[PDB]
């Protein structure tokens, strides 16, 4: 068999997605019910950056699949440093069953999936955050139904991993996605042209518009995420001024849809992207939707090994 | 409904009976208890390393069937990237419970109050509350009921240890003297609510810069390091202040010793320590607690 | 008697067959022995860490029924806060073994004395034996018994891996050659205990600084990168004197046809050895990776069943 990667949300196809998406909702159901990594059999969990929430979801996860993950943080020599990082590939697929990693640029991720002989999943990128995506589309089918033809509007930053992932698994979906975002901020073009390609397959769309009220208004989910990661800290950029019209406030919610729901990955910066009112509100799906990153991945790294 | 473990006095005297006879029969079958099988996951978060700890709290966890998801203090500290509020709400979706060894009680009494399962400090600045069931585990399997025994803490008599050996000792019905120096007397709220918790259990509360008086008659004596120095040598758990206590007397450190300073090589590799079987009774204390946690939360 | 593995030497010629037809076995079945089930504990320590060592522990153990207790370097450092003895004492309640990546082999010597439990060398200054465990698992699946076959290690010859092949390989019956610059000659006291071992398995202890009588005949061809981080600010010069000990084509052709080629990893391509002899038909090195699962798996059963 071919192996199977998944390390941007298009990597599935639509088919794919949905089958991705109902095992998830299986396995939170029954969670102990799949058992493909008994043994235990490893499965490596990188991080070149460390976030510890990442961890927590799929440590977990991975156990619950009977698997060891053995989970490299920062304080190790990043990889590629003392080794190559085909060298280190090799190495790691004689031991583990699939890599799972967090790194910085795509192109890393690309050399380690055409090197390695197992599976390895994008656990956050620089360009995509594909594993919560899976996690928003779990939770948005909870409360929703089914998923094609509902609205989304995502709000703030529009060239990050976030917006590129939402773009791309929300049209596989068959969700019409709108990014709302302030000229300077908008989806790289090759993200957005594969994203209006897919959505051709789906009966989605593809909007981008620096207008937040016609984003909100009618819209089924609205999604945020901070305006700024730790990379861009110091690009030289004022990045409050462009994003306060962008923010998730009670005022947006109120022009959405009246059961319109509330995503945000976390960790949120209350006050900036998205006020208390709205995250702490009956909108609000956020805690779901992180409970709901340890089901997602663990239904990915089913499907992955099975096909693998 | 969801119960915590901040402090000892958090468990009444009949739970925390229930506690150490669980602790008891799990030294005896340490399979036998599996709430966690799954694994189900625990949090175990540390805001400063201690490898002791991370032992006995993470081969516990395994051993009741779950998994322990440790994060050393190389990680982000909890708090600095989101709200404790919002990362009690996270973690309450991915574990069963959590684990923390931070600083300030404050910071253990905000995740306690928000978190939907429960909430264990492995050791804070004020309280050192799982070592003092470990250390009565290790009291009672020696000596039998802990009732009217007499226990002598000596050294620097502000600590966590000085505390919690004060809340745990008096909950268990024992005579807690602390012997330390004028300016390292344990904290007047603490000895106050000591003071209450000993009206209820025949025990009582005494502290004194007298080595001597507190060792005479003493059945159990407890020293942990001192930390600028010269104030806590008289209080040296040494064999002349030893050969003071009743017979059959245990001496607990909780470690790591200094050798020389708060505890001498005579008395600590002797016949009355019980450093060796405390230190390893902090795994089963801390399954126990665990386990009767779990089952009322 | 509790049974440590702190040197190669610690077993004895049957002993180390033993353990090397058990990672054979384990290899094939690799969770049908389950010695820590429970999970028992196994604490595995890193006074510097070894991200790469961790990862065939951490499994291993797991794969045992166990579950690993890491420690790595951002803790403080064992010795500095306690005795090294109080904390072996403490360890032993907890765990069924102790794996552990220190500095000077007096460290390990005190820890061993105390314990109550195995005490297994994971990598030191001086010796690497759970590595040469694996090569030699490598070996004999790739070229059958190892009596009498011929191996050549090159490079800085007082390193771990120098020691450990000395004396792991002639406790195998492996006639071993050590290749390198003057200035960079195994220990005495290492070569001694191989030399008198070797009396009793035929084998032979060979130092020489000609890399191409070394190579010329060799079953087996090793090396290892020549400097350590604890070494990169001795003063020396690391590179000139171990360029003509350089693992390459020209040197693997004076060889055995059948020669294969080891190396600990990771390599620095280029200098102890070419992406050529790497990446080539006699490269026996990611198997040799792999293995290391195995043989620490096997090893640690052996313990086990013998403490
Ligand atoms: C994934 C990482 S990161 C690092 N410093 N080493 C490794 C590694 C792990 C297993 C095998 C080889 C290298
Ligand atoms: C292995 C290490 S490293 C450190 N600072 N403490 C320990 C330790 C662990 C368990 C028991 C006693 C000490």
């Amino acid at each position: 068999s071919v192996i199977r990667h998944f390390l941007r949300d298009d990597d599935l196809s639509p088919a794919e997605q949905a089958e991705v998406l109902e095992l998830a909702a299986e396995l939170k159901k029954d969670p102990v019910s799949r058992r493909p990594l008994q043994g235990p059999r490893g499965v490596a969990v990188i991080f070149d950056k460390n976030s510890t929430r990442t961890r927590f979801s799929f440590e977990l996860g991975i156990a619950q699949l009977g698997g060891h993950a053995v989970v490299v943080d920062s304080g190790s020599t990043q990889l590629g440093r003392d080794e190559t990082l085909q060298d280190t590939a090799k190495v790691l697929s004689r031991y583990v069953d699939a890599i799972v990693w967090r790194t910085f640029g795509q192109e890393r991720l690309d050399a380690m999936a055409s090197v390695a002989t197992v599976p390895v999943i994008n656990a956050l990128s620089d360009e995509f955050h594909p594993c919560q995506v899976l996690a928003d589309l779990q939770t948005i089918a909870e409360r929703k139904g089914a998923l094609r033809g509902l609205r989304l509007s995502y709000f703030g930053d529009g060239a990050n991993n976030m917006a590129h992932s939402l773009l791309l698994g929300g049209v596989t979906a068959g969700i019409h996605v709108t990014v709302a975002a302030p000229e300077g901020f908008l989806p790289d073009p090759s993200v957005r042209a594969a994203a209006e390609r897919r959505a051709q397959d789906t009966g989605a769309s593809v909007t981008v518009t620096a207008d937040a009220h016609a984003a909100a208004a009618g819209a089924d989910v609205l999604v945020t995420d901070t305006w700024t990661s730790m990379g861009q800290e110091n690009d030289g950029l004022d990045r409050v001024k462009p994003f306060r019209p962008f923010q998730l406030n009670s005022r947006l919610l109120a022009l959405a849809d009246s059961d319109a729901i509330v995503l945000h990955c976390l960790p949120a910066h209350r006050g900036d992207e998205i006020t208390d009112a709205v995250m702490d509100g009956p909108a609000s799906a956020v805690w779901d939707e992180a409970e709901n990153r340890l089901h997602a991945q663990k239904a990915l790294l089913v499907w992955l090994l099975e096909r693998s």
